[PDB]
């Protein structure tokens, strides 16, 4: 797929807002000619899929400014000073909703935007958990729940889950509990 | 309870091609907070089923990543347009072919964390192979896949694209008898 690519002939940090920093760059497509190309610079993330002893699995209540909605989520957050992403997941599962565990797989990697952001989500299935207390962040607000997973399919199924990377870590939880992939 | 309360709004950047917004919102500590995301028309993406039982797909260069992606055929909302003609329209550019079946499925959000954006997810049947219309700046082979080597290349983390993977699931699920 060679013959697809497109070759960087410059790049600028064109824009740093209070939290979004945006690259502008020239870019030498197939044709030979010249296009510029903008995305965000994102650090990448981590998100996890934390099953519990019953079988439920902790998710999140977040308010989401961007889309004016309350969505329903796998806890997940930014890649710190380039971390390993495992180092994200367990301090943003003990952050967040108050877990540890103890088995920690690596599912699949992710890109949410592909058309204007480099983000990447690295998702775990968190397994062997045991709980201590919430440390929520500055200007976080998180309620944390317990969701079937025979419900949570339906919630998919009827456009309530549409955060992609929880939707997605649905479906590949739905796969790990039939047997299907492991 | 969890609701935060705009209490101004700006639009801080407008480049060649994104636009962000900046707002002061009032969350529920009362406090005053800063939110800052990409104001994006919103978008539809299509699973276009062959008679054959494969479906059609595009490779696609993506720089904002530095890869080749394999993709469900897609593109942006034009002029607040009902998204069906959004569908309609990039099906026939990107890929040449027109569907007479069309069937939503759900609508998704990519980036919940800083941008607006939703993608309506369509299913297309009873199709037609017309020719390609592609825009500047895009180049698209398309491909036929069948649909148990999408599911495999899903495990295998070659579909790393969110609203196709997602659509590959959808897929799976109505071709199972599921949903
Ligand atoms: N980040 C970008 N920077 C500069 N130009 C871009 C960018 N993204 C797209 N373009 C250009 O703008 C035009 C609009 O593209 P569409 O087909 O409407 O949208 P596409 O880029 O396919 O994205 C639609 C959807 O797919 C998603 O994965 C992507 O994140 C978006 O949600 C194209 O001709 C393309 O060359
Ligand atoms: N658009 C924004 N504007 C201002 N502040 C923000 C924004 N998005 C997040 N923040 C804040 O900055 C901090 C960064 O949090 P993250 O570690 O990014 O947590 P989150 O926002 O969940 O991001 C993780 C991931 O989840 C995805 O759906 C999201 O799009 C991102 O990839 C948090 O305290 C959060 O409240």
């Amino acid at each position: 797929m060679k013959h697809l690519e497109e070759k960087t002939l410059s790049t600028r940090q064109i824009f740093k807002g209070r939290y979004l920093k945006i690259e502008q760059d020239q870019v030498q497509a197939p044709d030979g000619r010249t296009y510029t190309r903008e995305y965000i610079l994102h650090p990448g993330a981590a998100m996890m899929i934390p099953l519990l002893p019953n079988g439920n699995v902790v998710m999140i209540h977040q308010y989401r400014h961007a889309v004016k909605k309350v969505f329903l989520e796998f806890p997940a957050g930014k890649r710190d000073h380039n971390e390993e992403t495992l180092l994200t997941a367990k301090r943003e599962l003990l952050e967040e909703t108050g877990y540890e565990a103890k088995d920690w797989k690596f599912l699949t990697t992710i890109h949410p935007v592909i058309g204007y952001s480099n983000e990447h989500i690295d998702l775990y299935l968190a397994r062997d958990l045991t709980h201590l207390e919430q440390r929520l962040d500055q200007g976080q607000f998180i309620e944390v729940v317990e969701v079937k997973p025979a419900d949570l399919m339906q919630l998919v199924l009827e456009g309530k889950v549409s955060d992609v990377k929880t939707q997605i870590g649905a479906f590949w939880l739905d796969k790990f509990l039939r047997g299907e992939w492991n």
